[PDB]
């Protein structure tokens, strides 16, 4: 039989391999509008007019675990908005917390591997978090924070979106600034409950829509900051942590908002592409070297998952560019002062921001983690707990050796 | 950076497809040992002298979800033993329920694409479930077995395995019989329950066991059975129901026990293949359409999940020949008095082997699932389960009107 043949030959060829981060995940369709001048600054033609409209599509999505995983677990959430504009698609990739865990491209596939389950029972696996936390400090202040109730409290609906890298806009003069913009939710802060929450929303009327800001620093201004802004590991200060630093202040753009989900899932959300690679006319990217990976990273990746198998910029002074010259150097790998000064200072102010509560409740959250690793590896996180506050690696210590 | 770029490129191609079905699991390793006599109705080499030993690897499985999904969720449960033996692999694809959904394999991806999710918003969907049921009346016996407690009961150790075919033993004089094996567990009646509990049942030293048995069938007695024993959606029956057909008796052959997990479950577990064609000397195939479409499917879909691109039989009378011929018909495809039958003894004899209140655990597991269709659906199942007993219809009726 021929035709029965056909069938099955047809059917056992649908599956094609899941991404390598970010697996699971839900779409949904809206439309850009631009309500502020940004003139001055910008050239690119999307944002230029105000009420200039443009269609858009997103996809939300969980970070560490498979296709068919929870939702509701502790993790980061990511958005990955594309618009199709009149010069071509301008991707936005987006993740909902300010920062990223590392700050060198080469250490990606052990982080992901150290969140990925057990190499050998195909379980969960805590120690394989805490020792790569212990191995690279500059993790801590990504760790500090996942642990407070912001990394269990995001619905797709709820949660932000920034896109945590430096680019350069261009205007038709030569000149250029860097930027970073990202997108404030206007509602907000089984395995299936945001992706059931959005689609409710979706199906009762109620639009969701978020607003989008972003911040500017001169290219001469840069280099005399307290911070490296090539750093991902680090965030632009608005007005939270550290005390310190300045803040650097922020513009309105425009606002996008959702309308209709899907027809078909695995066509039309599953098998679309990102990377931050898809830019227009007025936009390139920075030095960054992580962004550098990640303008790589992505298309060879889709050439293994969806393959057939299944304006000259001005020249700055000698100060910028000895400044830039440090992202690669022996040294951009080796922990500095900054990467103990971040957490601490979050540490310092969750008390005057949120309350006792959530320190405490951070507090039970990173013991009841350590709870389940060897002897040893709880001395070496203890120990190197002590590097932020002293305070923080005592209360942890003596809350988790009574959970043993 | 070539060698950024060549990490990367390798990290980017590690993932690939999971199974079409049953793409969650877990492996072991053990052994089978001979404890009977069997030469009598065999000529296998494996199964040839008591105390005899064979290396061994397991693999269990859920059916209907992705790989990251929950195990005690209701579903059927794999077992896949391949064994090592002198002539080569030899393969037993096992269930943990006697029978199956359909007995015409044209049937099998609508089947499919009924119990996965939602094609628009990949969430549940009971609705195409029920459409399938109303539609075809031979999965009728399945559907009422799964609502039961059985379909929620069983974790990997204390599950049994049917092969669920007929299968042909032939001796060195061109003599043969039906058979039909099966393994009876030793030791029984998140998303990881089953596969914790079996990793850390290995981690103690205790080793589970399960015992084989043997069901033989004269070729020249099958035609006058009182049901076909090349349908694949009946059972053979054991001593529990129906009362009218008599029970085939059972012999034993030996046992199999489990003793270590994996070390890499990705290599040694994932990309296992299991398949039916894998036989040795002494077994050949039956006529069951099902099997010999999956002679033909399992190696089709390994060479798209795992591919590159990432003794004469004697001969027997008329009479045998006519009820063989009966599986190539335009009414193998229509339902017949025995797709009604089976699931009204089943529902008739539950009362008398668990109690009352089994019956009115399966009558409140059907209406809950019943509740969440519409109208029409549900009055077209309320019809098509009144061809069963007319007791269960209104019952299940009179519970699932209250609940929506
Ligand atoms: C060296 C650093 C990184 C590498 C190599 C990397 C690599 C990847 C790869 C290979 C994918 C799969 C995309 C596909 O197959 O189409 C992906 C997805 C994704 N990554 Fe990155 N990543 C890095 C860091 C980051 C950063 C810094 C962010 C956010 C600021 C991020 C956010 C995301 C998101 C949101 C997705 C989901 C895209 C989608 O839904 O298709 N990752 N990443
Ligand atoms: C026309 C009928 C059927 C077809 C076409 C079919 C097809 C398949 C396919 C394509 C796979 C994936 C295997 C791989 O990719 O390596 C699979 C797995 C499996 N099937 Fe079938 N199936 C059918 C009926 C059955 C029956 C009757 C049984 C049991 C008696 C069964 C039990 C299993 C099990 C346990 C697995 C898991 C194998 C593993 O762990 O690798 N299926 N099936």
């Amino acid at each position: 039989d021929p035709r029965l043949l056909d069938i099955l030959s047809r059917f056992n060829r649908e599956k094609i391999p899941e991404r390598a981060v970010h697996a699971r995940g839900a779409g949904a369709y809206g439309e850009f509008e631009v309500t502020h001048d940004v003139s001055d600054i910008c050239d690119i033609d999307m944002l230029l007019g105000i009420g200039k409209k443009t269609p858009c599509a997103v996809r939300f999505s969980t970070t560490a675990l498979e296709r068919g995983s929870a939702e509701s677990v502790r993790d980061v959430k990511g958005m990955a908005i594309k618009l199709f504009t009149g010069d071509g698609e301008w991707d936005w990739v987006c993740l909902n917390i300010p920062m990223f865990f590392i700050r060198d491209p080469s250490k990606f596939p052990d982080l992901v591997h150290a969140q990925r389950p057990d190499p050998a029972t195909n379980l969960a696996n805590p120690a394989a978090w805490w020792e790569f936390v212990c191995n690279n400090h500059e993790s801590l202040h990504m760790a500090v924070f996942l642990f407070t109730d912001f990394g269990t409290m995001f619905d797709y609906r709820s949660m932000s979106g920034y896109v945590s890298h430096a680019y350069k806009w261009v205007m038709p003069d030569g000149t250029w600034k860097y930027v970073h913009w990202f997108l404030a939710s206007d509602q907000g802060p089984d395995s299936e409950s945001a992706t059931r929450d959005l689609y409710q929303s979706l199906e009762r009327g109620e639009c969701p829509s978020w607003t989008v800001k972003v911040q500017v620093i001169d290219p001469e201004d840069a280099p005399r900051l307290a911070f490296n802004i090539l750093d991902v590991s680090k965030h632009w200060n608005l007005g939270n942590y550290p005390p310190d630093i300045p803040v650097i202040p922020e513009r309105c753009v425009g606002k996008l908002t959702l309308k209709k989900g899907p027809e078909n899932y695995f066509e039309e959300i599953e098998k679309l592409a990102f990377s931050p690679s898809h830019l227009v006319h007025g936009v390139e990217p920075s030095e960054d070297p992580m962004l550098q990976a990640r303008l790589f990273a992505y298309p060879d990746a889709q050439e293994h998952r969806l393959g057939p198998q299944f304006v000259p910029l001005q020249k700055q002074s000698r100060e910028h560019a000895e400044w830039v010259s440090q992202v690669t150097s022996s040294s951009w790998s080796q922990p500095n002062e900054t990467d103990y000064k971040f957490p601490r200072e979050l540490w310092a102010a969750l008390p005057r921001l949120r309350g006792e509560e959530f320190q405490n409740r951070l507090v039970v959250n990173m013991a009841e983690s350590v709870s389940q690793i060897p002897e040893d590896l709880r001395q070496k996180v203890y120990k190197t707990l002590a590097l932020v506050a002293e305070d923080l690696a005592s209360r942890v210590e003596s809350l988790t050796e009574e959970m043993v």
